């Protein structure tokens, strides 16, 4: 499957955090290789070093908007009929909402700018888009709609996903999105959010019908289940199952070759088809900086490799 995996760095909290027992370390993208590489070290044990690799990593001087110079070449594809996932993945507070939903700037708001620009450019050509899009989150397995039964249909003809009972909104002009976001707005902290996009463009013969997924993970960090109960304790379960799913659904789809557990899971369920065929999936793995966060960073790093495809590993 055509698969990525970006790491990014958020910038510190200034004298509330610091790096004293531990080394984050990215080295400059390799053009001739195609990768970027960073180091990893606990000051308890600076013999070990954990290097890992990815298509590219942000550090914290990268902004939302130089981000977005490489996901805009993702997200158009989308106008050419490919679907697209975005996860953003990682623990609580390292960032995922900052880089999907951030006022103007997050990975969602400058998709849709982008997706309008493309749109009116692409009327010269006679095309016709239009866009319509659905906010839903996943909580404990249960599909909620924040522009208030919900049944996944899949289309085994065309190859979509609608679910019942779930509201839609036209966007006619980029600047919409603001009564969405609005509309939609702790608790996403253990919910998976996701805002989708149809793009629909008719060529009057042409046809053309691509979708955007741009998802906002439930926090990765590990809980010990032991430690639980009641709510807390399904909720515990139920994230850590679906993050597990998600990672064994990329990892195999980035393979060679298999019995993809996409029914595992509501998330990897109702997204199959976004996740199959020429779409294109991109992990977006946050992390702090910081050295209070070091073991939880090991962690996501350590997920997105496993994400990552063959196509690098
Ligand atoms: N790239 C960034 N640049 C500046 N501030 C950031 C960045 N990423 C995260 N932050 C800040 O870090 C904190 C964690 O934010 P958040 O995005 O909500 O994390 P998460 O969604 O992973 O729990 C917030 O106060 C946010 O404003
Ligand atoms: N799976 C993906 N995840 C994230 N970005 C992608 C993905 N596939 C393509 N892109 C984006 O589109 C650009 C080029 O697409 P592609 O045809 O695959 O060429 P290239 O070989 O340079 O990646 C990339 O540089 C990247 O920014
Ligand atoms: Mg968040």
């Amino acid at each position: 499957g055509n698969i990525r995996v970006y790491c990014r760095i958020r910038p510190a909290l200034k004298n509330l955090e610091n790096s004293d027992t531990s080394l984050i370390n990215v080295n400059e993208f390799d053009d001739n290789s195609g990768v970027q590489s960073m180091e990893v070290t606990k000051i308890q044990n600076t013999a070990q070093v954990h290097e890992f690799k990815f298509d590219k990593i942000f550090d914290q001087q990268d902004t939302n908007v130089d981000v977005f110079k490489e996901v805009g070449q993702l997200v158009q594809s989308s106008l050419d009929g490919y679907n697209v996932c975005i996860f953003a993945y990682g623990q609580t507070g390292s960032g995922k909402t900052f880089t999907m939903l951030n006022p103007g700037d997050g990975i969602i708001p400058s998709t849709i700018s982008h997706i309008f620009n493309w749109i009116n450019k692409l009327k010269t050509k006679g095309w016709d888009y239009k866009v319509n899009c659905e906010f839903i989150e996943i909580y404990n397995e249960n599909i909620v709609d924040l522009l208030r039964k919900h049944e996944i249909r899949h289309d085994q003809e065309t190859k979509t996903t609608t679910i019942t009972n779930v509201t839609s909104c036209k966007l006619e002009s980029e600047e919409m999105v603001e009564i969405i976001l609005k509309k939609a707005n702790e608790h996403s902290s253990a919910s998976h959010s996701i805002f989708i996009i149809h793009l629909s463009g008719s060529n009057a013969g042409a046809h053309s019908y691509g979708t955007l997924n741009l998802v906002d993970l439930a926090g990765s960090e590990r809980i010990n289940v032991s430690q639980v109960v009641g709510d807390r304790l399904r909720e515990t379960q139920n994230i850590n199952k679906s993050l597990s799913c998600l990672g064994d659904v990329i990892h195999a789809l980035g393979q060679p070759d298999r019995h993809i557990p996409f029914r595992n899971s509501k998330l990897t369920y109702l997204l199959q088809y976004s996740l199959t065929g020429d779409s294109k999936t991109l992990m977006f793995v946050n992390i702090s900086p910081s050295s209070s966060h070091i073991n939880e960073t090991l962690n996501s790093l350590r997920f997105a490799s496993k994400v990552n495809s063959t196509r690098l590993v």
